[PDB]
């Protein structure tokens, strides 16, 4: 009955099985879940018709904090997406070797709350393989939940 959006950024993989194993958590919890790639997805009036919109984004740059390429038009549209009022939360994949971990999930949040959005938990960062992390990215699913 409650829709869940979910919109990941990933190059290599790491923050799309991060998205699929939350789209899990949360379709078991009952919600009906849409999970996209950004590479395939226009901001204008993204999160219309969504109770609960989730963003994942990888931190990439050689030497400063940059987007995953695919999230970048999103980010910079972001404006458009009918965030005022919509209860959002965060996720990405990086790296903890580089100063600015997971960096881009910073970036988004700031952006949403400048927006207007509810935040409804402080984003998950994933260091390394989100495999390994499973049972920490079912733990942030089922808090994001519990605070809806
Ligand atoms: C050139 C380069 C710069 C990176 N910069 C950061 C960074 O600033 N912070 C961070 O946490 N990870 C950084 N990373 C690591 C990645 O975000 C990490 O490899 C991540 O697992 C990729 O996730 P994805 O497969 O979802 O795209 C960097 C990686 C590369 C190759």
């Amino acid at each position: 009955a409650a829709k869940a959006l979910i919109v990941y950024g990933s190059t290599t993989g790491c923050t799309e099985y991060t998205a699929e194993t939350i789209a899990r958590e949360l379709a078991d919890a009952g919600y009906e879940v849409d999970s996209r790639d950004a590479a395939s997805v226009e901001a204008g009036g993204l999160f219309e018709g969504f109770d609960l919109v989730l963003l994942g984004c990888s931190t990439w740059g050689d030497d400063s904090i940059e987007l995953q390429d695919d999230f970048i038009p999103l980010f910079d549209s972001l404006e458009e997406t009918g965030a005022q009022g919509r209860k959002v939360a965060c996720f990405g994949c990086g790296d903890s070797s580089w100063e600015y971990f997971c960096g881009a999930v910073d970036a988004i949040e700031e952006k949403l709350k400048n927006l207007g959005a509810e935040i409804v938990q402080d984003g998950l960062r994933i260091d390394g393989d989100p495999r390994a992390a499973r049972d920490d990215i079912v733990g942030w699913a089922h808090d994001v939940r519990g605070a809806i």
